[PDB]
């Protein structure tokens, strides 16, 4: 299973790698600590990485659109930013519910302006992952994929 790196890291010893983000590694060692003996897939050389910098490459941690420890302020703050349109999306696990999840998405109305709403995604115990009743996914990925296409109760379309 490959890793990919979340970010670009600049090396800081003589032992560490250098990469960019999107790059592929293979893991060596990850016994020793934070910093994992990996080999680059661009590259070929060998090296230690931060382990807080990578993610398996089908991860949910890896998708673009997933902000994991990213609290509700900040998901705001964030989607807040200038550029990002109406529709602008991220998930990142839920503030209130272990277990649970947020769908953050940047909106527009006539007495807010430019606001975030939040929908709470939930988990059936013999079930999938849901925002109604509607519809359930075994993955978040395609509840991503779902909403992508059509709205279906939600504020607006999911704009991947
Ligand atoms: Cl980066
Ligand atoms: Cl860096
Ligand atoms: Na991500």
């Amino acid at each position: 299973t490959l890793f990919v790196a979340l970010y670009d890291y600049e090396a800081r010893t003589e032992d560490d790698l250098s990469f960019h983000k999107g790059e592929k590694f293979q893991i060596l060692n990850s016994s020793e600590g934070d910093w994992w003996e990996a080999r680059s897939l661009t590259t070929g050389e060998t090296g230690y990485i931060p382990s807080n910098y990578v993610a398996p490459v089908d991860s949910i941690q890896a998708e673009e659109w997933y902000f994991g420890k990213l609290g509700r302020k900040d998901a705001e703050r964030q989607l807040l930013s200038f550029g990002n349109p109406r529709g602008t999306f991220l998930i990142r696990e839920s503030e209130t519910t272990k277990g649970a999840y947020s769908l953050s998405i940047r909106d527009w109305d006539d007495m807010k302006g430019d606001h975030v709403k939040h929908y709470k995604i939930r988990k059936l115990d013999n079930g999938g992952y849901y925002i109604t009743t509607r519809a359930q996914f075994e993955t978040l990925q395609q509840l991503v994929q779902h909403y992508s296409e059509k709205a279906d109760g939600l504020c607006f379309n999911l704009t991947v």
